């Protein structure tokens, strides 16, 4: 009485089917470029594996944006520079421009294209329903290109999806926690950012798959819409997966633990308590009621759900009603 195994309904052998080396990190020889083409110009901030710098190749005056990995086990850098060469070029992928030895921390740097971004704090202030649409849109044309590539995301939240507005261009970011699905693989629940995480995640259901993604996005979504960043605060991992019960409600909840047969950390036993269901409705209100409409809490409530399996994949997302203008703006003439 282990769980009941799962597998992605969608792209699920992508890479059964492609050759070794497309996902066979591991193996995969890094082409390096020279340090020497980039000048740092202003540190944009840090984490724990990385310093990231806005800098300048020299020999042609175009900006970029550096990121200085902390040192880390050369399979984790590997990974991710395998998976931003494989999705190069796909829509509203960012673009890897060069990988370099930092002449200082002798760590791999890797080079991207620069995005003029406007800091989610700052624009989600001030976005409109259409825009809400139109940014969903973007991330959902990225998400089905990496899933198809055969690729999981397993962080997308807003520091991670760069707008440079006034152009209305749209970038998925930050690769380093992308993994490749194989059916059947078990895989690590510590991903995602607390917030975006789904419950899958929180039960430690590890035979998850691209569904994620479709979790973490439904929160921002919500955040948008609602006006409320982030949607579903938790204090701690497991907190997390109370404030979504007190929305959602336990009874799915319950049903979905059984359903895959997942024993609840006792810890959880407290603290779930017993929570009703509750309407989207009950977040709307005179600040956010004109960025919702019937289609975003429809589409909405068809992310936010609790069976990973029963999630919209992203192609399905991008046929949502919800969509119907923006697809309509995006179907040019040339």
């Amino acid at each position: 009485s282990g769980p009941v195994p799962s597998r992605a309904r969608v792209y699920t052998d992508v890479n059964t089917h492609r050759p070794r080396e497309y996902w066979d990190y591991e193996s995969h020889v890094v082409e390096w470029g020279n340090q020497d083409d980039y000048q740092l110009v202003r540190k944009l901030g840090r984490g724990k594996y990385s310093e990231v710098f806005e800098a300048i190749n020299i020999t042609n005056n175009e900006k970029v944006v550096v990121k200085i990995l902390k040192p880390v086990k050369k399979k984790k850098i590997k990974r991710e520079i395998k998976i931003l060469e494989n999705l190069r070029g796909g829509p509203n992928i960012i673009t890897l421009a060069d990988i370099v030895k930092d002449p200082v921390s002798r760590t791999p740097a890797l080079v991207f294209e620069h995005v003029n971004n406007t800091d989610f704090k700052q624009l989600y202030q001030t976005l409109t329903d259409y825009d809400i649409r139109f940014y969903m849109y973007e991330i959902l044309k990225a998400l089905d290109y990496c899933h198809s590539m055969g690729i999981m995301h397993r962080d997308v939240k807003p520091h991670n999806v760069m707008i440079d507005h006034e152009h209305r261009k749209l970038r998925l970011i930050d690769w380093g926690l992308a993994e490749f699905y194989h059916p059947g693989q078990e895989y690590n629940v510590r991903v995602a950012s607390r917030y975006f995480k789904g419950p899958e995640l929180l039960v430690d259901y590890q035979m998850y798959d691209y569904s994620l993604d479709m979790w973490s996005l439904g929160c921002m979504l919500a955040s948008m819409i609602f006006r409320k960043e982030p949607f579903f605060h938790g204090h701690d991992n497991y907190d997390q997966l109370v404030r979504i019960a007190k929305v959602l409600g336990t009874e799915d909840l319950y049903d979905y633990i059984d359903k895959y047969n997942i024993e609840l950390d006792p810890r959880f036993n407290d603290i779930l308590g017993r929570h009703s269901r509750k309407r989207w409705e009950r977040f709307v209100h005179s600040e956010n009621q004109h960025l919702v409409s019937p289609e975003a809490l429809d589409f909405l409530d068809k992310l936010l759900r609790y069976d990973h399996q029963s999630r919209l994949t992203a192609r399905e997302a991008m046929e949502h009603p919800y969509f119907y203008t923006v697809v309509k703006d995006q179907a040019r003439m040339g």
